[PDB]
């Protein structure tokens, strides 16, 4: 760790069907995210050769950003009714060298 930001790449994976689905749920993240304090990137991907993966490229300035991030109402409102969309969640946590 350090000054240096907090990378996070999250893989999400929808489960076959549930593409669009899931990428409906996932884009309505990203605009109330990237105006949270600490938030330095927060970016939504989809792959180029499977529909039904996802990555949010992400840097917040401490965990204590990242924290506070998962108490949000946007966050939760994704975690809410969502389950049944997703097959599969990947966290990476991770820091630049430089």
């Amino acid at each position: 760790h350090m000054s240096t930001p907090l990378t996070l790449i999250a893989t999400i994976t929808a489960a076959p069907g549930h593409a669009e689905a899931l990428e409906r749920e996932l884009r309505a993240l990203v605009a109330p995210s990237r105006a949270e304090a600490g938030c330095l990137q927060y970016d939504l991907h989809q792959d180029r050769h499977d529909s039904h993966l996802f990555y949010m490229i992400e840097q917040w300035r401490d965990d204590a950003a990242l924290e506070r991030h998962q108490n949000t109402e946007h966050f939760l409102r994704f975690s809410r009714g969502n389950e049944a969309l997703l097959q599969n969640v990947k966290i990476d946590q991770l820091y630049r060298l430089a």
